């Protein structure tokens, strides 16, 4: 079985492994200390995102410009679906799974400026349990989320990165037809499954200010975008 | 001799390595990629901050807030000073060694809207050629960079700040005293050296805004603070 | 063409960055010196032959004492080659054990240095010789994994036999990459099998070395079926 | 406190982090997986050593073929001792190679556990009887790689004499911070070079195990002076 390799098998290869924050459970919580935590595992996220990319069957074939592009307009998208995925494989509460040593529960969350924030990535959990989505699944739709923007005039390696998304688009197809539904219903997951990468966009939108200003408080001490979206 | 430590050969052990950018040279440069390869490079030289700030004799004793202020104040003096020192040990031609596998001469400085950020990091390893520092003059003079800021207000243990201080300053004026001048020159080397660590707040001032521009850019895709200066 | 995965881009993929040895250049080189320094890269690159190996498709499908006795029989066999394919790379007749550790004209010379490198030597210049691609490096190197079990077999014995019987179709699979008629292709399969089937002797030369320097630098003082594709 | 720094407090920094073994708990034990964890763990120990040992104020300014050779004689010394210590810290009679790799009661019956086991409790409860402090620790841990020399001596001997007998007194001033008065004091130095001697047979008896496990798992098959507190 594993003898015939897939596009998400290796997907599977080449996700890498959950890093820890760091973080102290033994000094009292405070909404400083983890953001400040936060904002570097952000960093060393991003730093996990590239190394990713480039292994992607098809993106180091693109133009290096178009490499850059993707991941800039994109890390956000696959940082707050991984904290989903993880979140959702940690428990079937209402927390946030940042990493094995700082998980955001319900209690955390009442700490101040925090649950405005933690509502947005909250919801991206909440669907994965809404959906029961499986490893295959997530694998596929994360690389999709990679894929989810483009600059309005279009890529450099336009045509190829068109023919990269659409399969991955067709891996993902693969991937919920191995549940062994029937086809109306592989049909009807389609829809689901992709309405929610749709909804990153939205998700991303609200959290982009918050990344903003913990930026300008604790670093700082202070429409050319095209969404590549499932459904009009 | 080293069986007898001092402060400074504390500060010599805790140092750590250099980190290499991982910039592909078999590529064209570009403004943008060496950018992107920075703003990596930069979260994960304040990683190394942290760590190293922790190591620091008499830091972990502040208060953790304190602790957390200092480094969140500074970062960009220890990473501005370090990067002078590493150009200063590299070559003396007008340089910038980011890291040794990303150097940026005046070839890659004539690239677009790269010299009016690099002549305000030139002016740092100049001052470090004009004065000839030395190992151990640099590592107490980095030491009091993390010490440089303070609230207004003032900081939850600023007694035991004070003294820190006030430990390393008399620790440079002994790595000083080593260059085997006499007390005169002595005398006037430490206004030099403390007057460079003055010029930093402005040598800071001046990064800033590109630092939040390239946030803005390439991540976004878009009063309180007294100073503690030498020299009035 | 990556968008259609192969054994064969799976094995690309997994493939470690090479290690550095941590070698000080600016030093006078030493015999003592390369041995030490040696035997903790070898150290290392144990470390990351299980990494590897625990991703290699079906190989976690063996019972676990199975994965643990593959990687005990076959870890020297796994090095040596890459040690070739390093070399060959690099080029002339030098050993290239890491980017700063190369075992140059000069540092042969050192005692005992040659007779242990001409052994390792053979199998950069085998690979040279037969213009070996890339793409049948990781098919060979995987079935150099797969090259000894014990006598009494082993665990997951069926399902090992799938597994090598795969693997060896995929060496078939990039040996007609090369373009060669079937009749070459054929030809072709042999030399490369040849040259595996070879490595059990270099490595039967190479593990006295490992054992007096195990004595000497760290202690300061049968049952196994080789799996040959020629008899 | 700390910004009046002394030797000990030196040592204090350069401490590594402990590392894990990264043994899988969800899947039964056996005294073969056991063992081939703790050989790489061991592997990488050694390697953690070095950097550490590297910086011991005095030791770089060493002759490199001292410092070469004062890591090949010690290592287990030091990894035996820091074995000890972590277990002490850690708890009951148990042996905590790494926080994920600890030998309990149970894991104690397992084949040929035991018998290499029995020899670090030793260390242990020698640790925990004589209540050692941390700085002590730190202090012994050094003098255990000052702990043998060739018989002809090093080539670095003078410089070696010094740099011992400094640790020996960096011993000293952290017995006295236990607040005894000076007979007692006088008395614990004796009690921990005591330890420090027998280290040499706790060492002695693991040597075999040791080169059992590297026949069967790694290969699948004098002029040393003691450097003794008493005599
Ligand atoms: C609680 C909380 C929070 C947030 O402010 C909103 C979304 C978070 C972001 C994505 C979701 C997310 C997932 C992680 O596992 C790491 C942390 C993380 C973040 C945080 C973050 C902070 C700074 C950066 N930089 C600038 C690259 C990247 C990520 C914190 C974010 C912004
Ligand atoms: C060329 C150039 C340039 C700059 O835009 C001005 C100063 C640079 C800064 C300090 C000097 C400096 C020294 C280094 O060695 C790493 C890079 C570096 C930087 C860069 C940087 C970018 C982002 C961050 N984040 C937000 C933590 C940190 C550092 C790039 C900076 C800002
Ligand atoms: C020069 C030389 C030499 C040798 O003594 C002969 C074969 C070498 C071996 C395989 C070829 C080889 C390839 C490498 O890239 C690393 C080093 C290496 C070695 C060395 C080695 C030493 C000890 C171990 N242990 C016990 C796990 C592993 C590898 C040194 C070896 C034995
Ligand atoms: C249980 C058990 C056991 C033992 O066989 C006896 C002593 C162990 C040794 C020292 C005590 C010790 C302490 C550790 O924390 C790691 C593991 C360890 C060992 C093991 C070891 C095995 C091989 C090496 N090589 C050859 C460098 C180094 C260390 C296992 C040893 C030998």
């Amino acid at each position: 079985p594993q003898l015939t390799p897939t596009l998400v098998s290796l997907l599977e290869v080449i996700e890498p492994e959950v890093l820890y924050a760091g973080y102290d459970s033994s000094v009292p919580d405070s909404t400083w200390r983890i953001m400040t935590t936060l904002n570097m595992l952000g960093g060393r996220q991003v730093i996990a995102a590239v190394k990713w990319a480039k292994a992607i069957p098809g993106f180091r074939n693109l133009h290096l410009d178009d490499q850059m592009t993707l991941l800039q307009y994109s890390w956000m998208f696959l940082m707050a679906f991984a904290l989903g995925w993880r979140s959702y494989r940690q428990s079937s509460a209402n927390l946030l799974c940042f990493a094995p040593d700082l998980i955001i529960n319900e209690q955390r969350m009442t700490l101040p400026c925090m649950y405005d924030q933690c509502k947005h990535m909250l919801y991206v959990s909440s669907e994965l349990h809404r959906l029961q989505v499986s490893y295959e699944e997530y694998l596929c739709m994360k690389t999709l989320l990679l894929l989810s923007s483009v600059p309005k005039d279009g890529l450099k390696s336009q045509e190829l990165f068109d023919e990269i998304r659409m399969t991955y688009i067709k891996e993902l197809g693969k991937a919920i037809v191995k549940r062994e539904g029937n086809s109306s219903q592989n049909w009807q997951r389609f829809y689901q499954l992709t309405k929610l990468l749709d909804s990153m966009h939205e998700v991303v939108e609200n959290l982009k200010p918050y990344c903003f200003q913990t930026f300008l408080d604790k670093t700082m001490s202070i429409g050319n975008i095209k969404k590549l979206l499932f459904h009009q």
